């Protein structure tokens, strides 16, 4: 039970999604290693193969970050296991990033994070992925070139990595968040504030979770010394799960969310109200990407079923 | 928690496996995507770099036959998803098959059957794989080249393919039999017997499975009108399930037998006792591939933790 656009989406495609609030562009891998574009402007459309934005090796890593839907940049591996860049910028189209130019080489596992820093007008790049050692290395643009940021330190071949940023309304500069999975299998988090920069502190924010199981976090709510933040995983189960943090609770609730096919990927948006959109493969179609979303009208609720080109 | 050599072990790697009783083959792909030998003969060895038989697209499907250790074949897709065959005979070493030459093109996300018919000194191929109709199609090699054979119809876009050979003692032909994912995500077999040729008939196996789950299947025991035949899948569980057939109950039987990763590949192999023996990924060292036996004396046992190259 299938459709031949359905057919087209890569089996545990990596995905990677951005928007200006409703405005939304999902990112995924087709079976013959492009990397596609889907939208939602009031209604779905493309995802075809006459919306490709990048070619990679296939089974690449996919992430992606925007400044609204003005800058975006979506980074996948090249065959050679090169960190690439796809980039958009309103009234220039797709185009070649200067990534690929820096030649950073990772892990053939590796997978990749990343978000352009929040609170500022400024473009500057936070990437994450892991390198043949098996840290999670920072790369970093901030308009002098790519370049090496911080190295945070050993985590499991092929981990997931999650990360979200924001700026506190009391602080100065950005925060990051990054959460990834340790050798015991944990999922950990690693945590860069203004001044103290990143933190020395492992927080553990889930006990055990599959090895190399999808990691894909946001934010919402930005205020005076608080944040509330979403950490989905695929667990055991089969299920994407999620951890919340909430201002004045911490970390304080693991729950399931929805089921996922094996070794299903994911990514999140959100944007105020709160509003959270999913995405994700549960077996739609056999490979189309679905959506699971929440919001204050109806809490808890399955979104569109098939993705463009499934449907 | 890994190793260098585990490292090397694509996660979710196609898995074959051939053998001479006791004496062992198991064919995986790498992270770079070539596809390796690891060897048991008295002890596990191999499964290096220096041990490359063929170079396969990432993800590839991985099928394997053999007569005895003489003559091996190890199937997999290029880059254009065209069949290609890599061959070993004794004191020839490894070389290119012909399949490729025919230019036998198949859907992206297709897997692969293979065996050399049973019961014969004759050097006889049936391999099966999925069109981009989605279609089961048999393509055979009986020293007249390689062209295709019968096609078995409709199946799940990215259905497991399992099959096994054999022949009675009592009819002057081979038996097959290939079992494959419906788009009911039912479990089904084909059958062809001597004489009466491929039966009409589709019989279910397993009512409901994970879409495009692993598939694979033995034989032993051949004789007068009788067959055991055993064939594993991975359920919904992250196990391996697995069916009996035997003469006298028919097919009877639906246990789980071990834990795998999510999506894992998996390979069966027998001789006879019985003795089996199960390949899979379970998480050992994240990515190494692992050992499931049965015999007489011990019944269901874990046997080799991490396959070379991981220790
Ligand atoms: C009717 Se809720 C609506 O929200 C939009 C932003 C998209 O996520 C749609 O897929 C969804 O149905
Ligand atoms: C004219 Se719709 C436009 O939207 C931009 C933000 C990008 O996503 C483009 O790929 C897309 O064509
Ligand atoms: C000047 Se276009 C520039 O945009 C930056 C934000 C980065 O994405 C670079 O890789 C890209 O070339
Ligand atoms: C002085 Se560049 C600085 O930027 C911060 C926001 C973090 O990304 C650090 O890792 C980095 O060293
Ligand atoms: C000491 Se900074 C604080 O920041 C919060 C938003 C969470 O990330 C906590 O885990 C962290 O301890
Ligand atoms: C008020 Se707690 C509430 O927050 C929403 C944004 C979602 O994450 C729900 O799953 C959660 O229960
Ligand atoms: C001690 Se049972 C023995 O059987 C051999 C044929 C191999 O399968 C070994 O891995 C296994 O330990
Ligand atoms: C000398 Se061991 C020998 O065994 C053969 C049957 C093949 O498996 C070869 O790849 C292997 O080197
Ligand atoms: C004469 Se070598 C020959 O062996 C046959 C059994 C097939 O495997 C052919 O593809 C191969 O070239
Ligand atoms: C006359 Se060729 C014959 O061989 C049988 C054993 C089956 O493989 C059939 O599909 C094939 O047509
Ligand atoms: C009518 Se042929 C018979 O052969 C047995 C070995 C099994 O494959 C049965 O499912 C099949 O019906
Ligand atoms: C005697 Se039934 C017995 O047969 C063995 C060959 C294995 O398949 C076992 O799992 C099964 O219970």
């Amino acid at each position: 039970m299938s459709t031949p656009g359905a057919q087209e989406v890569l089996f545990r495609t990596g995905i990677a999604a951005v928007n200006s609030t409703n405005h939304l562009r999902v990112y995924f891998q087709d079976s013959h290693g492009s990397i596609r574009e889907s939208l939602y402007e009031s209604g779905w459309a493309n995802g075809t193969a006459k919306n490709v934005i990048a070619k990679a090796k296939l089974g690449t890593p996919l992430a992606a970050t925007s400044k609204e839907l003005k800058n975006i940049r979506v980074y996948s591996l090249t065959e050679d296991n090169v960190l690439q860049e796809a980039a958009y910028d309103s009234g220039s189209g797709w185009y070649n990033g200067a990534l690929a130019g820096a030649k950073f080489t990772v892990a053939p596992y590796s997978r990749i994070g990343s978000v352009f820093l929040a609170g500022t007008n400024a473009l500057q790049l936070r990437i994450y992925a892991q390198k043949t050692d098996n840290t999670i290395q920072e790369y970093m643009w901030n308009g002098d070139g790519w370049k090496e940021g911080t190295n945070l330190g050993v985590a499991l071949p092929g981990t997931g990595i999650g990360v979200t940023c924001w700026r506190y309304t009391d602080y100065d500069g950005p925060s990051i968040r990054v959460w990834f999975q340790t050798d015991n299998l944990k999922l950990v988090q690693r945590a860069y504030d203004p001044h103290t920069g990143w933190y020395k502190e492992l927080t553990t924010i889930f006990d055990k979770a599959p090895p190399r199981c999808a990691i894909a976090a946001t934010n919402f709510n930005p205020g005076k010394s608080s944040i509330y933040m979403r950490i989905y995983f695929v667990n055991s189960d089969n299920t994407i799960w999620q951890v919340c943090w909430d201002h004045g609770q911490g970390y304080h609730d693991k729950r399931t969310i929805t089921p996922v096919i094996q070794g299903s990927e994911i990514a999140i948006i959100s944007w105020e109200g709160p509003e959270l959109r999913l995405y994700f493969q549960n077996g739609t179609y056999v490979s189309a990407i679905s959506e699971w979303t929440w919001g204050k009208a109806h809490g808890s609720q399955l979104g569109r079923r098939a993705l463009p080109p499934a449907e």
